[PDB]
């Protein structure tokens, strides 16, 4: 595998680092998502949401979005129109709150729509979430192996129906969950199985396809490619590609130290590995079978997200010491 420098990595540390108005270097930051190359949304102080304009280094909106005893664990921007936030509090049902980006509220009781997620004694953390582009289909996976399917006209706040569609018999965590492009199926994995569920909720708690009956995925080792409608599965010794019909191809790769993967664009996969403890970041050109970028970061990765509004896909690596790496093709 030949290495080339076909992407540019520009590490940017929070310009407010060291002062009294921290942005994405806030040491309490628990979730982050990007709206466009100029706009970052973060969650700090357990349940405060802040809109950050990067080119100005300023918070332009902020509010408490959940009650005092809740912790935000996921933020997602859906279709450039909605902010979706999930928050948990042990022993209580988790909450999904949906907002309109253009009209964000100023206090915790105001939200466009809400989903309440019950799961047993509610001590089991959420592990994965996938949301369709119109918000009518949501899947949530948990550490005890439960998957909940939510359907309904949530974008206009007309209520939702919920259905448990999987309870892993061995109570293994759900480690990947991705809706396909028309959200008729959801790719899923545990640590020891790779699965597909149709999203009709008529499945008796059973998968529609067993994609890999012998191995699963570690956390963050699945990703999804919209351009090809494929589940990308990073195992220890190879990467597998699954379509909604079970169609399958793969290639060998030494991924013993894998921590995390991310679909960069149609052809490229970003791979995070652990090294002596630092993180090495590769980009693989799965089409031409080359390494297109290779660098290291000295800090844990909080999250990886993407923008496309500037004429190309930019990949952002948010680090836990307030450096955001911006990765751009040349």
């Amino acid at each position: 595998w030949r290495q080339f420098q076909l992407f540019e990595n520009i590490p940017i540390r929070d310009p407010n680092f060291g002062g009294d108005s921290l942005l994405y270097s806030d040491p309490t930051l628990c979730a982050a998502t990007i709206v466009d190359p100029q706009t970052l949304i973060i969650a700090v102080n357990s349940n405060i949401i802040k809109v950050v304009k990067l080119n100005q280094s300023q918070v332009i909106h902020e509010f408490q979005s959940f009650p005092h005893d809740f912790q935000i664990t996921f933020l997602k921007v859906i279709n450039g129109e909605f902010l979706v936030a999930l928050a948990e509090s042990i022993g209580k049902p988790s909450l999904i709150r949906v907002y309109k980006l253009e009209k964000l509220p100023n206090r915790e009781q105001l939200y466009h729509s809400q989903v309440e997620l019950k799961n047993g004694n509610n001590t089991y953390p959420i592990s994965v979430v996938s949301i369709s582009n119109d918000l009518s289909c949501i899947v949530v996976g948990f550490i005890n192996g439960k998957i909940i399917l939510i359907r309904g006209d949530i974008s206009r706040d007309r209520g939702s129906q919920q259905r448990i569609i999987y309870e892993d018999p061995s109570k293994e965590p759900i480690t990947a969950l991705f809706l396909n492009n028309d959200a008729t199926a959801c790719f899923a994995a545990t640590t020891s199985r790779i699965l597909l569920f149709n999203t009709t909720g008529r499945n008796r708690g059973r998968p529609s396809l067993v994609l890999n009956s012998k191995n699963g995925l570690d956390l963050n080792c699945g990703s999804f490619n919209p351009a090809t409608n494929e589940f990308i599965c990073c195992l220890s010794n190879f990467i597998e590609f699954f379509s909604s019909s079970g169609k399958k191809h793969q290639f060998a790769f030494d991924l013993s130290l894998r921590k995390r993967i991310f679909c960069v664009d149609k052809d490229h996969i970003l791979i995070v590995t652990e090294e002596t403890i630092i993180n090495r970041i590769f980009i693989i050109d799965a089409k031409n079978k080359i390494i297109s970028l290779n660098f290291v970061v000295s800090s844990a990765i909080i999250d990886i997200f993407s923008t496309s509004q500037s004429g190309k896909n930019i990949t952002y690596l948010l680090t836990s010491e307030g450096v955001m790496h911006r990765i751009t093709p040349k």
